[PDB]
């Protein structure tokens, strides 16, 4: 399998762009920063609000847990390559402790909450707006040869007053090289695409579009997580109970994959459950025929069949939000 969009970005670009294992990290000065307040704990890092001790400027300090140097260099290189792109978090500095050599990443202060915190106070219009903003981040990173590989509500930070979205936590992101077999142990279970669950290792940017579809289904149907499996096998079972097993058979045959016998027995046989069966009185204000059609075009087993980020932005569901962006950009271009 190879990506059908942005296929050769890292073939055309030289090794200095994507060869993160060779990066010579330009460390800043740890003494410039001080932790102020803990913000969150995660599997690979702890996040704090911090300050520059020289200027009192606020920042976010992400203290990385012990991991291989290659993974740290990867995140740094990706953040450096994407810095300044639309709706991508901005890396400001990289420092490490004098004695332990533990690295920290220093980011702009984001002044935001994650997408889930916002769910209860968002309307249909706000969902269309913020999903479009997330699509802009994904189209940009994909266009720069990078897959995020961990799209989920906690990695989408929103400053709701400024109507500003940022895609954060690039620690699982990778460069896309056509032909490369990647580790399938990425993303978070409920957002893993079927490629990760059937051991299709030569996946691409389209993984992020599955993850986005899972987020979108959870939002519009008020069912979080939408696919709630109890392990990686059961995650495929939950998907198959909705998409059905006929299309799973087609996918496996197309990519010359054989389900593990245990997984085959767990998945069994299932007819599809139409999207309309998830509508109820409590979520109907967020659902429309356009929303269902958009979702259906994201949640396809075959990664090549899914909408790309740019194709998603052109879907009728976003027609008004796209038009508003186009008009704004026009006036700024005339200015
Ligand atoms: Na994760
Ligand atoms: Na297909």
């Amino acid at each position: 399998s190879k990506a059908r969009v942005y296929t050769d970005v890292n073939v055309v670009r030289p090794k200095e762009y994507w060869d993160y294992e060779s990066l010579v990290v330009q460390w800043g000065h740890q003494d410039d920063y001080e932790v102020v307040r803990k913000v969150g704990r995660g599997k690979y890092s702890e996040v704090f609000e911090g300050k520059n001790v020289n200027t009192n400027e606020r920042c976010v300090i992400k203290i990385l847990k012990p991991v291989k140097k290659k993974k740290i260099k990867r995140e740094i290189k990706i953040l450096q390559n994407l810095c300044g792109g639309p709706n991508i978090v901005k890396l400001y500095d990289i420092v490490r402790d004098e004695h332990s050599k533990t690295p920290s990443l220093v980011f702009e202060f984001v002044n935001s909450v994650d997408f889930k915190v916002l769910y209860p106070t968002l309307t249909d219009y706000d969902i269309r707006y913020y999903i479009y903003e997330l699509l802009k981040a994904l189209d940009f990173c994909h266009s720069q040869g990078i897959m995020h590989r961990d799209v989920k509500p906690h990695n989408v930070m929103i400053d709701h007053q400024l109507r500003k979205l940022r895609l954060i936590d690039w620690g699982l992101a990778e460069f896309y090289h056509p032909g490369k077999e990647y580790n399938v142990r990425v993303a978070s279970r409920y957002f893993k695409g079927p490629e990760l669950l059937v051991d299709l290792q030569d996946y691409d940017y389209s993984l992020d579009m599955w993850s986005l579809g899972c987020m979108f289904a959870g939002m519009i149907f008020r069912k979080e997580p939408f696919f709630y499996g109890h392990d990686n096998h059961d995650q495929l079972v939950k998907i198959a109970k909705v998409l059905g097993t006929n299309e799973l058979d087609h996918y496996l045959n197309k990519y010359q994959l054989d389900l593990d016998p245990q997984l085959e027995a767990l998945v069994g046989r299932h007819v599809p459950k139409p999207w309309s069966k998830f509508i109820n009185a409590d979520n109907q204000h967020l659902v429309s025929p356009e929303a269902i059609d958009f979702l259906d075009k994201l949640l396809q087993y075959d990664h090549q069949d899914r909408l790309t980020a740019r194709e998603a932005m052109d879907h009728p569901y976003f027609a008004q939000v796209k038009a508003a962006e186009s008009s704004r950009l026009r006036t700024q271009l005339e200015h």
